[PDB]
C-alpha cells in the first residue's frame, strides 16, 4: 500500500502537477491522449519533475558565484548513476504528491519509472562510488563539481543465450534524455600529437590535431535541502575546418564520414572492471576529460572575484585554497602534467611555484592492490599522443627521484622502484607513482587496504612522505540505497526512531533498543517478506521463473572476476546439491541461490564462469528429486537498477573475497542496510562492518591476510586439498567427467586446469571453512525470530557505511571544507 | 520603420508571449537574464513561436485520420527549406505581436531572427522547389507528406580564401533544431545485400543487413488558415544486435565503433547540382528513403478506416485512390521496384495487379535535359546492394518491351533505345525510362521544357503514350519571397489593393491600373531604394565593402554551372571595364555587378570560374580611373537566407543559359516579383514570363532554341567570332596575357582553352547580342520613372509564377484531389 514518507500529496501541488504534465504532453511530447503510450507518459512526468529541479540548479550556481566557495572537482572516468527518476522526487520530496497526480490521471507511477534507461555509465564499484559521492556533495552543501565522459554508449547489456553472455550495445540515449542539458555554447578544443618546439623563453606544443569537447550537464540535488549541484559530462566533436581543410582532398564527402574517427573518442566506455588495456583510444579519452576540464577550472578561477582583482599577475597561489581536485583512481592521473602545462607553459610561471600549486591541489584514490588494474602506459605510445607530457613526466621523474637520493644515500634499488619509468623491455610509466608524487594524498577505500598499500605495494612512498597516506572508508547513500530501493524498511524504523536519520545514517543506532521488542521483528521480517514476494514474481513476469519465496535468498552479485570466487560458491552450490542426492529425504533448508554480474568480453575465464553457474541451474532446476529445496539462478544484466530490486529481497550477501584482494567493496554495504546478513572473509570493508555489529552478529570464515601471505611463502598447492576431502574431488570429478556438460564433457577443464593447476585466488584453501560456516547460516535461519534479531543489529550498526560520513571525512582531512546541513533558501521567481 | 501587416499586436496576445518566451529561458534553456546571449533569446522566441503551432499540428493530423484523404507524398531527396522562424510567424500572423514583445523585453526581433541557421538539406533548384510546393500543399489544404532525409550536414559553407572556394561542413545541428520532433518510436527496418531464394510460390529477400530509419518531423504551417502539415525525415541508425552479434567477434568495442558505417547513409548532402554520381553511398540513401517512406505509406492506408474494414482481403485495389506519390526527380525511382515488391512478394498480389496499382499511384517530374544530371545505375551495383529490385527492374523491362514491340512492329532500333537497361561495357540501368514506364503521369517544369521531352529525349515515350505527358510549370511562394523578404513591397501593394493576393497571386493584375499613378511610382522606387541601402550596409558590416547603392545593382545568383554562363557576364564586365579604360571621360551608367553561387567540389570549371570573378574584382575594384563606376562582387555562401537579403535589392536579374539547358528556372521568378527586370535568353520560364508582362517590358537577347540547333548542324566554331569582333578577340588575350593573373600568367587558359575549343554552352555566339541588349539597360536605367513602370508591369504580372497555381495544377490533373483556401477550425483545448 506504500504511502510512506514519501512527503506530502499537497491538493495544491497535486493540482499543479497534474497541470504541468499534461502541458508536456502536449507542448513538449507533441501526442495526444489517444495516441500516448507509457513511454510518453514517463516523459511527460520526467519533464514534469525536473521544472521543479531548475530554479534550484540555477540559483544554486548563482549562489556559489558570488559566494565564491572553494570547489571541489571530482575526475572520475565513470558514474554510475542508473535511473534519475525517483531519485529526484526522493530529493525534492515529490515522490507522494506525483503519485497522487499520475493516480488521479490514472497511470501507475511505478510502472513509468521502469520505462527509464539507467545511465550505465561505469562498470561497477569505481562508478557506483563517484555517483553516491555526487549525493553526498550536494546532500553536504558542498560546490562540488562531478566531470566525466558523455558515452553514447555505456556498458553493454548482457544476454545470455545457451547459457552464454552475449553483449549488446547499450543505446542509452535512443529515445532522449531529459535529465540532460547539452551547452554547446561552452565548447573548448583539445589537442592531440603535434610535436614540441624549445624556443627563446621555452616549450610549445605545435602542430596538433584539435577534438573539440562539448558540455552536457546534469543536476544532481541533495536531499530536501535546495542543493542542486552539476555533473558536466563532455561530449567529442569534430573541428568545422582540418576535417575538410588542407589537403586532406582524399574526398570532400569522404572527409565529412571521417569526423567520425574524432567523434569516437566518447563513443563507448570500456568494459573492463579492475584490468588496465593500453590502448590508444583509452589514452585519447583519458586525456580528453583532463583538458576540457582544467580549461574549465582555470576559467572559473580567473573569472570568480578574481576576475575583479589585477594589481600583479593572475596568483595561482590561491588556486589551491579556490580548488580542489580529486582523483578517481589514476585514470585522470594526467590532470598533474596538465596542470603543470598550462600553468608552466601557458601561464609562465617557474616550474618549482607551478609543482607545489600542483601537489596542494590534488589528492588521488587508489581503489586495487591487484597488478592487471594498474596503468602503465607505453611511452611510445605517450610521446605520439602527448610528447609535451612525455618531457614534463621525465622533469618530475628526475626531481623526485632526486629527493629520494638525497634522503636514502646509496639505495640505488629504492631508486629504481620509485621510478615512474619502468625500465623494461617496453619502457612504460607507472601512472600511479605520477599520482602519489603530485598528491598532497593518496588514500584507500577501507581500513585494511589502506593499511596494506602503506605496508607492500607503496611503503617506499610511504617512508619517504609519510603524511600523503590516509584512509577513506568507502560509503553508500541511504537515499537510493534505503528510501528509495526500499521504502517499507524506511517506513517502519522512521515509524519508532523519526527521519532525521537518511542526512545522518548514524541515528540507526537507535534502533537497537528494539532487537528485544517484538513489534519491531514482526515489521523487520515482514518487510523483508513483501520485498520477496515482490522479486519472486519479478522474475516470473519479466523473465518466466517460479522461484520459492519461502526459501533463504542467497545472492552475489557483483562484477564477475576470479577474486570475487563466484567458483567458491559454485562448489558451494553442488556439495549441497550432492548432500540432497545422497541423503534425500533428510530436511534442509531451502534455498534459492542467485548469482549475477557482468563478464568483460575476452576476459575468458569469467565467461566460462557465467557458463558454469547456468549449466549447474540446468541440472539442480531439473532434477525431480530436489524439488523446491534448491534452485540456482542466473541473474541477467546486473546493473544499478535490478541491484535496488536484488539487494531489498536478499537473506544471505555473498562477500567471499580472497583476503587482500577486494580493497573495499561497497555491495557490502547495501546488503547490510537492507536487512541480509553478511557471509564473507575479512577483506575490504567487511572487516570494519563485522566490527561495527559485532564478529558474531555476521558469519566470518576463511584466510585472513596473513594466512594467504603464509601459504604464498610455503607454496599453495591444491592437490592437497582434493586429496584431503572428499567433497571436494568428487566436485572436480564431476566436473571433468562431463556431468554438468553431457554433450561436450570436456567444457569446463579450463576451470578444473585453473583451480588444480594455477588459482591466484586459493579457492579449494577455503573450501572446508566456507561450508562449515554456511552450515551455521541455514542453522538460523530455521530459527525465524533470531535470524531476524541479528538482521537488526546489523541494519541498526550500518550508520558508519553512509557516503555522508566518507564525504565529510574528504572535505575536511583532505579538501579543507566544511559540510553544511542547511537549507539553500531556493524558492524561485513571481511577476505579473 | 516596418509595422506593415505583420498582423497585429494585441495587447493580450503580447503580454502571452513575454510571459511565455521568459518561460523558455528558464525552464527550457535553464539560463538566466544576465547570463543569456542574443543565442538564447533566439531560442527562447522560437520555442514559444513552436508552442502556438503544436494544436494545430496535432489537429491537422487527428482531421485527416478521421476525414481520411486521398493523401500525397511528395519523395524528394532535397528539401531546402532554409530557416523557419520568420516563416511560422508569416504563416501564422504572429510577426507584429511577436516584435511587439520582443520590444518590450528589450531584444530587436530582426537580430534574433539572423542566429538562425538554414536547413541547407538541398542543392538549388529542385530542392528549393521541393521546399516552396510544401509551403503551397498547406496553403491549399491538402493532405500531403513530405518524405527526405534528415542529412546532419547540409549543403557546405563555401568560404573563398585567396579567391578560391573552399568548402566547409555544414554543421546546421550543432546549437539543437527546435522545430523537429524525434519520433524514434515509429522507427522502421531497411535491408541492403542479401540473396534472392525463390521458393515454393515465390520469391523471398534473404540475409540481408538491417539499417533502422528513425522519423524526424517538422511542421508546415499553411499561410493564416490553421493547417499544419508534416515533413518527415529520415535518419540511419544501427541495429544493436549483428553489429556486434553473429561472429564479428573482431573487438566487442570495433563492433561498436562500427555502427558508424550504417550511421552514415544520412552523414551529408552529395553537393552536385545538376549532375550524376554513380556512388554506392547515394544508391544507399536513394533506397533508404523509398523504403522507410514505402512502409509508412502503406500502414497508413491499412489502418486509416480500412484498419476497421475486413471482409475479403486487404485490398489495394483502392491504393490510387488513397495515395498518389510524386516523384521529385528519378532520385527517388526506387518506389516504383519497391512498390512492386512489397505489393507481389509481400501481400502476394499478382504481378499485373500489383502493376497497375504502381502506375496510377506514381508519377514523376523531370528536371533536365543534360545528360550528365541523368541517373544510370551500373546493374553490378544493383544486385549486390538491391538484388531483388533488379529482378523486378528486369521483368518490367520485359513487359514493357512487349508493348513496344506490340505496336511498333520490327523496329528493332525503338526496342534498343527505349530499353531500361542501356546495353554497353557496364551495363546500366537508365532510371528516367524506369520512371516514365511505372507512373502514370510525367511533367517538365516549363513549358517549353516539357516540349523538348515530348519531341527528343522522351520522343519515342510520348508516340507510345502521349497520354503520360505533361506540363506544370514551376511556382516560387508569396510568402517567404514576397512578404517575408520583402514586408516593403508587400505594404505598398496591399495599401493600394489589399492582402487577399498572398494566397492568390493573380491579383497582382490590379496592380496594373497604377502604372500611370505617381504615388504608386515614387512608392515601388522608394522601397527598391531602401532595400538596396539595406543590403548596401549588410556587406560592409558582415563582410567589409563600400559598394555604391546609386548605381544598377547587377546580379546572377544560382549554382556555378557552364550552362547557366556566368562566363558570358564575365565577358560583358571586362569589356565594360575596358570601354571605360579608352574612353574614361565618357559617362556611363555605374554598376555594382554581383555574382554569387556554390560550386560542386571537383567541378574543376565550375571552381575556375569563382576564381576568374573574384580576380577580375581584384583589378576593377583597384583602378583609381574606374572609381564608383564599376564594382565587381563575389557574393560567397549563397544560399537560401541569402537570397531573401538579395533579390529583394536587385536592379537587373541575369538569366543567360544557352536556349534549351535551364528546364524552368525559379530565381527567374524571385526576382521579377522583387522588382527587378530581366535580362535573358528564350529559355525555361523566362519565355512564359515574358508572354505574361510583354516581350517588350523584358530584355531577351540571344540564340532562340531553333538557332542552337541550327548551329550544331552547322558545327559551332568560335575561332569565326573572335575572328570578326576585336572587343572579344581583345578579352581573350587578356585572360590568356595574364592580364587577370599577374604572377601566374596561365592560370586562366584552362576556361580560354573550352571557350576557345570546346564550348557545349556557345558563350561567343550571344555575346553580341548580349553586349548589344546590355546597352539598352542602362538606357533606361538613366531614366528613372520609366525603368520603374515597367518593374511595375512585372511584378503587376508575376501571378502565374505563384507555387499555389502550380500545385493546384498537379492536384487536378495529375493527383485528382481538390484545393480549399478555408481555413481549419484549430483553436485547441481549456479546462479547470
Ligand atoms: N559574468 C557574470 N555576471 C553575473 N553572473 C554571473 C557571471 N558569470 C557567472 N555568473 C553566475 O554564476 C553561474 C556560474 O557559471 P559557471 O562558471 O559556468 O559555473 C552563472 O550561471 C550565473 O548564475
Ligand atoms: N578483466 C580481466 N581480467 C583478466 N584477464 C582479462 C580481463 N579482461 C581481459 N583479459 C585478458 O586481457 C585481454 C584484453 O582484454 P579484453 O579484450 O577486454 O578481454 C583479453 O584478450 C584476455 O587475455
Ligand atoms: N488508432 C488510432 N486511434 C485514434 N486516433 C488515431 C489512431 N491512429 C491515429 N490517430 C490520430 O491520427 C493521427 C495520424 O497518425 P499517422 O498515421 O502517424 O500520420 C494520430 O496522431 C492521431 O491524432
Ligand atoms: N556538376 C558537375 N558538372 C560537371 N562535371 C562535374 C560536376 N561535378 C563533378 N564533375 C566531374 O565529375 C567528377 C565527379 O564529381 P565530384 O567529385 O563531385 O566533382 C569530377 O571529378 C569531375 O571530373
Ligand atoms: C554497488 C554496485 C557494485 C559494487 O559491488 P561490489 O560487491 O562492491 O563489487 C557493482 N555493480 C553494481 C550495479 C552496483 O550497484
Ligand atoms: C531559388 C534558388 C535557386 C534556384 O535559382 P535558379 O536561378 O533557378 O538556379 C538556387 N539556389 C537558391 C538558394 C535559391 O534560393
Amino acid at each position: 500500500k506504500q504511502i510512506s514518507v514519501r512527503g506530502l500529496a499537497g491538493v495544491e501541488n497535486v493540482t499543479e502537477l497534474k497541470k504541468n504534465f499534461n502541458r508536456h504532453l502536449h507542448f513538449t511530447l507533441v501526442k495526444d491522449r489517444n495516441v500516448a503510450t507509457p513511454r510518453d507518459y514517463y516523459f511527460a512526468l520526467a519533464h514534469t519533475v525536473r521544472d521543479h529541479l531548475v530554479g534550484r540548479w540555477i540559483r544554486t550556481q548563482q549562489h556559489y558565484y558570488e559566494k565564491d566557495p572553494k570547489r571541489i572537482y571530482y575526475l572520475s572516468l565513470e558514474f554510475y548513476m542508473g535511473r534519475t527518476l525517483q531519485n529526484t522526487m526522493v530529493n525534492l520530496a515529490l515522490e507522494n504528491a506525483c503519485d497522487e497526480a499520475t493516480y488521479q490521471l490514472g497511470l501507475d507511477m511505478e510502472e513509468l519509472e521502469e520505462i527509464e534507461e539507467d545511465a550505465g555509465l561505469g562498470n561497477g564499484g569505481l562508478g557506483r562510488l563517484a555517483a553516491c559521492f555526487l549525493d553526498s556533495m550536494a546532500t553536504l552543501g558542498l560546490a562540488a563539481y562531478g566531470y566525466g565522459i558523455r558515452y553514447e554508449f555505456g556498458i553493454f547489456n548482457q544476454k545470455i543465450c545457451g547459457g552464454w553472455q552475449m553483449e549488446e550495445a547499450d543505446d542509452w540515449l535512443r529515445y532522449g534524455n531529459p535529465w540532460e542539458k547539452a551547452r554547446p555554447e561552452f565548447t573548448l578544443p583539445v589537442h592531440f600529437y603535434g610535436r614540441v618546439e624549445h624556443t627563446s623563453q621555452g616549450a610549445k606544443w605545435v602542430d596538433t590535431q584539435v577534438v573539440l569537447a562539448m558540455p552536457y550537464d546534469t543536476p544532481v540535488p541533495g536531499y530536501r535541502n535546495n542543493v542542486v549541484n552539476t555533473m558536466r559530462l563532455w561530449s567529442a566533436k569534430a573541428p568545422n575546418d582540418f576535417n575538410l581543410k588542407d589537403f586532406n582532398v582524399g574526398g570532400y564527402i569522404q572527409a565529412v564520414l571521417d569526423r567520425n574517427l574524432a567523434e569516437n573518442i566518447s563513443r563507448v566506455l570500456y568494459p573492463n572492471d579492475n584490468f588496465f588495456e593500453g590502448k590508444e583510444l583509452r589514452l585519447k579519452q583519458e586525456y580528453f576529460v583532463v583538458a576540457a576540464t582544467l580549461q574549465d577550472i582555470i576559467r572559473r578561477f580567473k573569472s570568480s572575484k578574481f576576475g575583479c582583482r589585477d594589481p600583479v599577475r593572475t596568483n595561482f597561489d590561491a588556486f589551491p585554497d579556490k580548488v580542489a581536485i580529486q582523483l578517481n583512481d589514476t585514470h585522470p592521473s594526467l590532470a598533474i602534467p596538465e596542470l603543470m602545462r598550462v600553468l608552466v607553459d601557458l601561464e609562465r610561471l617557474d616550474w618549482d611555484k607551478a609543482w607545489e600549486v600542483t601537489v596542494k591541489t590534488c589528492a588521488y584514490t587508489n581503489h586495487t592492490v591487484i597488478p592487471e588494474a594498474l596503468e602503465r602506459w607505453p611511452v611510445h605510445l605517450l610521446e605520439t599522443l602527448l610528447p609535451r607530457h612525455l618531457q614534463i613526466i621525465y622533469e618530475i621523474n628526475q626531481r623526485f627521484l632526486n629527493r629520494v637520493a638525497a634522503a636514502f644515500p646509496g639505495d640505488v634499488d629504492r631508486l629504481r622502484r620509485m621510478s615512474l619509468v619502468e625500465e623494461g623491455a617496453v619502457k612504460r610509466i607507472n601512472m600511479a607513482h605520477l599520482c602519489i608524487a603530485g598528491s598532497h594524498a593518496v588514500n584507500g577505500v577501507a581500513r585494511i587496504h589502506s593499511e596494506i598499500l602503506k605496508k607492500t605495494i607503496f611503503k617506499d612512498f610511504y617512508e619517504l612522505e609519510p603524511h600523503k597516506f590516509q584512509n577513506k572508508t568507502n560509503g553508500i547513500t541511504p537515499r537510493r540505497w534505503l528510501v528509495l530501493c526500499n521504502p517499507g524498511l524506511a517506513e517502519i524504523i522512521a515509524e519508532r526512531i523519526g527521519e532525521e536519520y537518511i542526512s545522518d545514517l548514524d541515528q540507526l543506532r537507535k534502533l537497537l533498543s528494539y532487537v528485544d521488542d517484538e513489534a519491531f521483528i514482526r515489521d523487520v521480517a515482514k518487510v523483508k517478506q513483501e520485498n520477496k514476494l515482490k522479486f519472486a514474481a519479478y522474475l516470473e513476469r519479466e523473465y518466466k521463473v517460479h522461484i520459492n519465496p519461502n526459501s533463504l535468498f542467497d545472492v552475489q552479485v557483483k562484477r564477475i572476476h576470479e577474486y570475487k570466487r563466484q567458483l567458491l560458491n559454485c562448489l558451494h552450490v553442488i556439495t549441497l546439491y550432492n548432500r540432497i542426492k545422497k541423503e534425500p529425504n533428510k530436511f534442509v533448508v531451502p534455498r534459492t541461490v542467485m548469482i549475477g554480474g557482468k563478464a568483460a568480453p575476452g576476459y575468458h575465464m569469467a565467461k566460462m564462469i557465467i557458463k558454469l553457474i547456468t549449466a549447474i541451474g540446468d541440472v539442480v532446476n531439473h532434477d525431480p528429486v530436489v524439488g523446491d529445496r534448491l534452485r540456482v539462478i542466473f541473474l541477467e544484466n546486473y546493473r544499478v537498477s535490478l541491484a535496488e530490486k536484488v539487494i531489498p529481497a536478499a537473506d544471505l550477501s555473498e562477500q567471499i573475497s580472497t583476503a587482500g584482494t577486494e580493497a573495499s567493496g561497497t555491495g557490502n554495504m547495501k546488503f547490510m542496510l537492507n536487512g541480509a546478513l553478511t557471509i564473507g572473509t575479512m577483506d575490504g570493508a567487511n572487516v570494519e562492518m563485522a566490527e561495527e555489529a559485532g564478529e558474531e552478529n555476521f558469519f566470518i570464515f576463511g584466510m585472513r591476510v596473513e594466512d594467504v601471505d603464509r601459504l604464498d611463502q610455503r607454496g599453495y598447492n591444491a592437490q592437497e586439498y582434493y586429496d584431503r576431502i572428499p567433497e571436494l574431488r568428487q566436485i572436480i570429478e564431476q566436473l571433468s567427467s562431463g556431468f554438468f556438460s553431457p554433450k561436450q564433457p570436456d567444457l569446463f577443464k579450463d576451470i578444473v586446469n585453473m583451480l588444480m593447476h594455477h588459482d591466484r585466488f586459493k579457492v579449494f584453501a577455503d573450501y572446508e571453512e566456507y561450508v562449515k560456516c554456511q552450515e551455521r547460516v541455514s542453522a538460523l535461519y530455521k530459527n525465524p525470530r533470531e535470524w531476524t534479531r541479528m538482521v537488526i543489529r546489523n541494519i541498526a550498526t550500518s550508520g558508519k557505511f553512509s557516503s555522508d560520513r566518507t564525504i565529510a571525512q574528504y572535505a575536511r582531512e583532505i579538501w579543507g571544507v566544511e559540510p553544511s546541513r542547511q537549507r539553500l533558501p531556493a524558492p524561485d521567481e513571481k511577476i505579473p
